[PDB]
């Protein structure tokens, strides 16, 4: 098997696993217009303190900074890895994001923040975390399968893996703390469920390449995706002192949200079979071991 | 104002009228799934005369000739048409077609035809169907925005909204008469359904780029339009033909099929200004009425 040439016949699959993507996709479809915001509307207006209020707008604006745009990677990955069962999961998943951009698009309407929304761009924190975000796509176009590659690792382990967690992470805490909230946080659930199936989907991707191709990823290479994670966690890290700029949540400090951060990073890594970049702090990792339980 | 130029800006739409495709089909979406098989494979199997299950057995390798394929044309028109408004539909199209492929792969797998469907490419009937369909697709590929919409065009008006719409009548038919193929009759109206809203963005879009470009749409272009309509209803014509090779069925004559056909073709070209091209006898036409009924 070779994942960058097309094939004459559409069966038997090469890749018949990658089919189960598919399958999950259908099982966490969701649109925004299955929940009630009403609350969540309320809540925002009057029912958080400043501190609170400030963390929360722009844990919103962080994730819209990523949902509320054009994504079409995905839809197009049979370009450069022409196989049946590929263009099946990129198309299910290209469809995935165009609702995730209609509900964040939606929930910047209803919150008020449109305006804060177009503002965002001028931010150094959110220009410092676009500059990430663009050289990790690069080669998204290339005509080369090897920087195409780059491009599928570092987008499906770190942007699709964790770049929208400490967010998700921070609503969801939300919500398991102050019981508000409900609509974003069932909204940003079924987020986090679709973002764990993309990501695994290009773990996947890439591993099929490492085996097809193991000369392509010498320590060298292993080195570059490591300084990648680092500028990654390094971005995320100051997005998160963000969104704390008014004052910390006392039940989710930012040290905790780090050592999330950090593990997940590491993992990402691993599923790769590359060594964890991280040294992490097993009692506040622990007090987030209920997101991934909930996620799964 | 230029739907092939680029806009990086996601807001304001040029086009927001199109994003009503993308609740259309979230208001169509179903999975194979959702319906029960097991009476339409024992009718299948022991409920059809002779006659019956060779027409509907042909009827079935017919409409998986085209849906189970990779489709990847709705996924890639934001390549040429790179507004955020098109690239959302396109993904949410691609996606659907994805869904239809599963569904017919589906029903050959438990109708036993997969050995009929991988031998079905060497009829000669089947070829001249695919001659059609790939002449109407061959600019497809194109950097040429003017051949690029001729392939648009063809796909849209004709491809999307005709080519199985014989097939999709066939089978309603035989459930409206019969009351027997229930699973399939459902899975067959749900199928008419998204193919009957892909070729109305289609035509839509095809609006806006006579609109923009009317000088590209002269007598010898529009000419040509209607020498493949006519190579389509020909083709499909003998797709009916070959359907009822061992005997018509006396509720949906084949006569009655063609002026189906013959008005669906009409429509098409009347809906971007075109004029008609088959004469119509409406007396014929008039027993088909209950489809465009149910489907609209
Ligand atoms: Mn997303
Ligand atoms: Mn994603
Ligand atoms: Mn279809
Ligand atoms: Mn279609």
């Amino acid at each position: 098997t070779n994942i960058f040439e097309k094939r004459i016949n559409l069966k038997p699959y090469e890749y018949p696993e990658l089919n189960e993507y598919v399958a999950a996709i259908r099982h966490s479809y969701w649109i925004h217009t299955e929940f009630n915001f009403t609350s969540d509307i309320q809540d925002f207006k009057t029912g958080l303190s400043e501190v609170e209020r400030s963390a929360i707008k722009n844990t919103m604006l962080a994730i819209s900074q990523i949902e509320v745009a054009v994504k079409t990677f995905w839809g197009d990955v049979h370009h450069r890895l022409p196989k049946p069962e590929i263009a099946a999961v990129g198309a299910t998943f290209a469809e995935s994001e165009v609702r995730h951009h209609d509900a964040y698009s939606h929930l910047l309407e209803i919150l008020g923040l449109n305006e804060e929304f177009k503002e965002l761009k001028k931010k150094p924190v959110i220009m410092k975390r676009v500059h990430y975000l663009e050289t990790s796509l690069k080669h998204a176009k290339s005509d080369d399968d090897r920087e195409y590659t780059e491009s599928i690792l570092l987008f499906a382990l770190f942007i699709e893996h964790v770049s929208l967690f400490s967010q998700f992470l921070i609503i969801m805490a939300f919500n398991k703390h102050k019981n508000m909230l409900k609509g974003i946080s069932n909204a940003v659930e079924a987020t986090s469920k679709e973002e764990q199936i993309h990501g695994d989907f290009g773990v996947d991707i890439i591993n099929i390449i490492k085996k097809e191709n193991p000369e392509w990823f010498d320590e060298e290479h292993n080195n570059l995706i490591k300084e990648m994670c680092l500028n990654s966690f390094e971005a995320e890290s100051k997005v998160v002192d963000w969104i704390f700029e008014k004052g910390e949540l006392d039940f989710l400090p930012k040290a905790v949200i780090n050592e999330f951060l950090k593990n997940r990073f590491n993992k990402s890594l691993e599923a790769i079979g590359l060594e964890k970049l991280f040294d992490i702090d097993e009692a506040l990792l622990q007090e987030t071991e209920w997101f991934d339980d909930e996620i799964i």
